[PDB]
């Protein structure tokens, strides 16, 4: 076999125009191919005008429309992905032009609100700027913008989330001050530009939860968030890399003391969107109304912690 690694990783110098030339031309074919007959005048004259922005500046910039079908077919290009069945659905939020981790932090918090939207979710993606020379990426430390904290108890015993122990230990580590919940909110580790993370406690006003609804397992306070967004992908496109692109969807849907009943009945009845048969209809048509080596790709990363050079510990 030969498949490829589903992995890019990072850089410290730009990608060499004999490489990223021919990636640049690919991706804006695929793009004006998206018309099967027209525009061959538009399609050349972008080819010219990419080449040429290329040769000057060493790299190049995609337009809206560029951008957002690269990252709808990426989505498609997902062979894992249950949702890319309507692609067509994802709203996008072009963040390219942000320089400090402030403005990331207000671009994200936009994204939560959009997305969560009181139950009733909305696929979005937000695209932060490109890797230029591999020394400026921006990037999220988060595997996903909503996940529970995990901490290992002086028992070796574990508390939270048993899969984020080593990230919420960065947190601490980072001047995130530790309760010790079984569902604490992990704070936001935002990269800018290159430099040292810093840490944003998300407002707690935009985590939407579903507390678990028998009737004595509520006094469990069994809890869990609405917003299933991948924070932690890098997107690639026409030879360019976006190393910070949150995405969402919906869900799909071991101290036990085992029917879903509960989670079934606590979404649905909540309000909240799951990929159940109603929700896979009803949005398979909206996509289907919008009719009025891969590439692009969602890739993973190095977690950046292990490839981080810091500053100023
Ligand atoms: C609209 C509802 C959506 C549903 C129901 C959905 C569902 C899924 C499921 C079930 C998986 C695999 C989960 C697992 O076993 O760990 C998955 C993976 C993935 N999804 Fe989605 N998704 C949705 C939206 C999105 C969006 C908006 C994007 C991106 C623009 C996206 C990109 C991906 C990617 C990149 C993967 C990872 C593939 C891999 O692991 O190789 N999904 N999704
Ligand atoms: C919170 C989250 C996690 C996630 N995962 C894919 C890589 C592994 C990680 C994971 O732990 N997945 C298991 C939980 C899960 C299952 C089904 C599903 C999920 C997450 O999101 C929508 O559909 N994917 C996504 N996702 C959202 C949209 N597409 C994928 N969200
Ligand atoms: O744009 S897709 O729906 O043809």
């Amino acid at each position: 076999m030969n498949p490829k690694s589903l992995t890019r990783g990072p850089r410290d110098k730009p990608t060499p125009l004999e490489e990223l030339l021919p990636h640049a031309i690919e991706f804006i074919n695929q793009y004006y191919g998206s018309f099967k007959e027209a525009k061959i005048e538009e399609h050349l004259a972008r080819l010219e005008a990419v080449t040429k922005e290329i040769e000057t500046t060493g790299t190049y910039q995609l337009t809206l429309d560029e951008l957002i079908f690269a990252t709808k077919m990426a989505w498609r290009n997902a062979p894992r992905c249950i949702g890319r069945i309507q692609w067509s659905n994802l709203q996008v939020f072009d963040a390219r032009n942000c320089s400090t981790a402030q403005e990331m932090f207000q671009h994200i918090c936009r994204h939560i609100l959009y997305a969560t939207n009181n139950g009733n979710i909305r696929s979005a993606i937000t695209v932060f700027p490109q890797r230029s020379d591999g020394k400026h990426d921006f990037r999220l430390w988060n595997s996903q913008l909503i996940r529970y904290a995990g901490y290992q108890m002086p028992d070796g015993t574990i508390r939270g989330d048993a899969a984020t122990l080593e990230f919420t230990q960065l947190c601490i580590d980072l001047g995130w001050k530790p309760r010790y919940g079984r569902f604490d909110v992990l704070p936001l580790v935002l990269q800018a530009d290159g430099q040292d993370p810093e840490v944003f406690e998300i407002p707690p006003d935009l985590v939407l939860e579903v507390t678990m609804e028998y009737e004595w397992f509520q006094e469990l306070g069994l809890k869990w968030y609405a917003l299933p967004a991948v924070a932690n992908m890098l997107l690639e496109v026409g030879g360019l890399e976006f190393p910070a692109c949150p995405f969402n969807g919906w869900y799909m849907g071991n101290i036990l003391e085992e029917i879903n009943v509960a989670v079934l009945h606590s979404f649905q009845k909540q309000n909240v969107t799951i990929m159940d048969h109603h929700t896979a209809s009803e949005s398979f048509m909206k996509h289907m109304q919008n009719e009025y080596v891969l590439s692009p790709f969602y890739y993973y990363q190095i977690e950046p912690w292990k490839t981080h050079i810091w500053q100023n510990e």
